[PDB]
């Protein structure tokens, strides 16, 4: 059986909310948050993983990135994977621009040897991985006034579609109130929802389309 409530934050697997500014970064955020994750579940260390090292030295056909001018959580993994490694922000910082690539494998802290893509649309595979494998990288519809409306309470505005445009995380899940929400990390800061956070609607068919494009890596 699963849990009721899942919140990685609780167990020290998710990093500080980090400032994606004017730079279309979110996929890059997305995807070095679940990586953190998984660091912390097979090293015991939490630290924050290099979003600028995706952004510059993932520009290029072969992964369909572009930079600032946005990307793919998945695509992001590969360039790990193909790459060898990451580094942490301390040694690679995020600057919300473009730059060359200056990855140097002696500040390497983390790898990829693999990923997971979850099944379309499906949000029990999406509550078994958060709970037994750790935060998920996902796509959502976050074209929405009322998404930076959103203080407090589940999210769950009907002008939602399963067209996503934003790679967030999922960092747990649990019942507010007696309505089910996803526990979702952004990269707007702590102004965004609740201190960098929003829980969207779960298990309603699919809400802005929160389990369509789902995946992980692994260390
Ligand atoms: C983030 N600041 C911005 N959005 C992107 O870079 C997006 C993220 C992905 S997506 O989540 O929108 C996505 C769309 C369509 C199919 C699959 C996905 C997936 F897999 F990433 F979730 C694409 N570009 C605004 C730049």
């Amino acid at each position: 059986t699963l849990p009721d409530t899942v919140d990685w934050r609780e167990k020290g697997c998710v990093t500080e909310v980090k400032y994606q500014g004017s730079c279309g970064a979110c996929w890059a955020f997305s995807a070095v948050g679940a990586l953190e994750g998984q660091l912390k579940l097979k090293t015991g260390k939490l630290i924050s993983l290099s979003a600028q090292n995706l952004v510059d030295c993932s520009n290029e056909e072969k992964y369909g990135n572009k930079g600032c001018g946005g990307g793919y959580m998945t695509e992001a993994f590969q360039y790990i994977i193909d790459n060898g490694g990451i580094e942490a922000d301390a040694s690679y910082p995020y600057k919300a621009m473009d730059e060359k690539c200056h990855y140097n494998s002696k500040n390497r802290a983390a790898t990829c040897s693999r990923y997971i893509q979850l099944p379309f649309g499906d949000e029990d595979a999406l509550k078994e991985a958060v709970a037994t494998k750790g935060p998920v990288s996902v796509g959502i519809d976050a074209s929405h006034s009322s998404f930076f409306f959103y203080k407090s309470g589940v999210y769950d505005d009907p002008s939602c579609t399963g067209n996503v445009n934003h790679g967030v995380l999922v960092v747990g899940y649990g019942t507010l109130d007696g309505k089910d929400y996803w526990l979702v990390k952004n990269s707007w800061g702590l102004n965004f929802g609740d201190q960098g956070y929003i829980r969207m609607a779960r298990n309603n068919k699919n809400h802005c389309g929160i389990a369509s494009y789902c995946s992980y890596p692994e260390i």
